[PDB]
């Protein structure tokens, strides 16, 4: 079945005029005001208000998707005289639409890892993980690309997975036993304008 | 029935970023990308574009409610592999929301009229009419109030109907047999921020 019972409103609005969310409407409504539209549920009468005559919903404050990403409300349509329902009460969702306002963050960083000296090229060393609190299903605001800022050509990193691998054969611990890498994670899939985060990786060569 | 299959776009958007309209979704969609969402109908694949994977719809150009107020489209959900439907098609509407961007106009102006001299106060002279291309069905963007800018105290105008009337008694043709009035029509029922238009009325005193 098609799912239609959802509205959205953009997060982090800084204007003074309340944002318009949408309109509750019964097709029984003849435009004569005899139906009263009533809002209940999450944020109802506080964050979200309704005009009982027109069904228009507004949001009354700046909203943060990363605080709560959506709200589940209920809609009623009552006859003004009798207060009896003209429609069955229905749930509906108000979705908080994402903007890219969070940087990728390496929450478990910094990293340390060991790898045997003289490992073959392509040996996995460690997987680093940047988390991006934005919406991974809308645009690229939470779609991250990994890169090595400092550490090429000795190591490589898989751009989508954050797995660091050895890149040079025949590393000698006697010559150099430790490497200090800087890894970047950048959203908007690394495109210009993306937000970024970084972490350090200390790689020790083990015998 | 509750009406949930209606999206909205505010007219006359001048930003470079395409305006987000909303999201199509079938509850057959398991989030694995096996469904393709497609649009057809008014504005499809030109004015309105869709991300086939996510169902997200954007508007690609500035729209004018006074050019077209509504777009009726069809949603389909297709199997990505076979291109065959996994839902019955469903109609939906994109409503273009009004802004007050048209001023009242006296398209049949200016006016000429006669009224007998020595008439009772409140004698009808002529009815002027301003039209306003904005949306009359809600709000005051096309609801006008009439006023006389030049021509008081000799004449008055009914603020809602535009009927111009004599205001002074014992008007004497021999003393003065022609008056030139300037009439204003202002939308937002004459409130501050309303747009305005004017016309003139040449009134002759008769027997
Ligand atoms: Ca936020
Ligand atoms: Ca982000
Ligand atoms: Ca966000
Ligand atoms: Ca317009
Ligand atoms: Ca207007
Ligand atoms: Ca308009």
């Amino acid at each position: 079945s098609w799912v239609w019972n959802q509205f959205f409103v953009l997060e982090e609005y800084m204007g003074s005029d309340p944002l318009y969310v949408g309109k509750l409407h019964s097709d029984v409504d003849k435009g004569d005001g005899s139906i009263k539209y009533i809002l209940s549920g999450e944020g109802a009468s506080s964050i979200f208000i309704i005009d009982e005559n027109t069904g228009d919903i507004h949001a009354t404050k700046r909203l943060d998707r990363e605080e709560q990403a959506y709200y589940t409300l209920r809609a009623q349509a009552l006859d003004r005289l009798t207060n009896k329902p003209v429609e069955p009460e229905s749930e509906f969702v108000i979705k908080i639409q994402d903007i890219n306002d969070n940087e990728p963050k390496f929450l478990d960083g910094p990293y340390t890892a060991g790898v045997p000296e003289m490992s073959p090229v392509g040996t996995s060393v460690v997987q680093v993980t940047a988390t991006d609190a934005d919406d991974p299903t809308y645009g690229n605001s939470a779609r991250v690309v990994y890169s090595i800022l400092q550490g090429q050509p000795y190591f490589s990193v898989e751009p989508k997975t954050g797995v660091i691998k050895t890149a040079l054969p025949n590393m000698d611990r006697e010559a150099k036993d430790q490497y200090l890498l800087v890894i970047q994670a950048k959203d908007m899939v690394g495109q210009n304008g993306g937000l970024s985060g970084t972490t350090s990786v200390t790689v020790t060569l083990t015998d």
